[PDB]
C-alpha cells in the first residue's frame, strides 16, 4: 500500500536543525551547527529532504505539527537547487502548503493560493500520485478534509519527500515536526 516510512536525510538538513536520533522529527536550532557545506545541504532556509526517492506510483506519510506557528511540507524534484534564495513554488519543482505568522496558510502556487482553513490541522497528511500529477494535503484533525490538491504535475525523476519546521525568526517556533507512526 501507500503508507511509507520516512526517514530524514542528513545531508540535506539545513544547519539551523536539528534531527532526532532516529530522525524522524526535525526542529529549529537556537544557533547553527558547524557540519559540511555538501551540494545536498540546503544552505539558506531550515529545510530537509526525506531520504526516500519516488520514480513512479502513490505514496502516503503523516506529519505532527501540533501547536507550532510556522512549518512547511510536501514534495519536491530531487533536481531542485539546493544553495540560495529560491521560491517555493510548483513553477520551480516543490509542491508545498505552509503555514507562517500562526494562521495564514498558504499554497506553494504561484503566485501563492490563501487557504481558509476552518479547522487548524495538528497533523497533515500527503498524498503523492505520480502517475496522476498530483500531491494532496489532508487535514487528519478535520476528518481528512482535503486542505489542497496540486494536479497536473507532469513529474520526471525522482521526488523527495519535502520539510521545514519554520524559518529563524529569534529562538521563537521551537517545536519539532514529526513523523506519525503508520
Ligand atoms: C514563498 C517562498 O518562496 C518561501 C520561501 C521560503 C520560506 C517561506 C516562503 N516561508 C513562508 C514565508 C516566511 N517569510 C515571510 C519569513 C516559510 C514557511 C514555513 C516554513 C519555512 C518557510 S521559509
Amino acid at each position: 500500500g501507500p503508507m511509507v516510512h520516512i526517514t530524514l536525510d542528513p545531508d540535506t538538513a539545513n544547519p539551523w536543525l536539528i534531527l532526532s536520533e532516529d530522525r524522524r522529527q526535525v526542529r529549529l536550532g537556537d544557533t547553527q551547527q558547524s557540519i559540511p557545506g555538501n551540494e545536498e545541504r540546503f544552505d539558506s532556509y531550515p529545510m530537509v529532504l526525506g531520504a526516500q526517492h519516488f520514480h513512479s506510483g502513490k505514496h502516503y506519510w503523516e506529519v505532527d505539527v501540533t501547536g507550532k506557528e510556522a512549518w512547511a511540507l510536501g514534495v519536491c524534484r530531487d533536481s531542485v537547487r539546493r544553495k540560495g534564495h529560491f521560491l517555493l513554488s510548483s513553477k520551480s519543482g516543490f509542491w508545498t502548503i505552509w503555514l507562517w505568522n500562526k494562521q495564514k496558510y498558504e499554497a506553494g502556487t504561484y503566485p501563492q493560493t490563501p487557504l481558509h482553513l476552518q479547522v487548524p490541522p495538528c497533523q497533515v497528511g500527503i498524498f503523492l500520485d505520480y502517475e496522476a500529477g498530483m500531491v494532496s494535503f489532508y487535514n487528519i484533525t478535520d476528518h481528512g478534509s482535503l486542505i489542497y490538491s496540486f494536479s497536473e504535475c507532469a513529474f520526471t525523476g525522482p521526488l523527495r519527500p519535502f520539510f521545514s519546521p519554520g524559518f529563524n525568526d529569534g529562538g521563537k517556533n521551537t517545536a519539532p515536526l514529526t513523523l506519525c507512526p503508520l
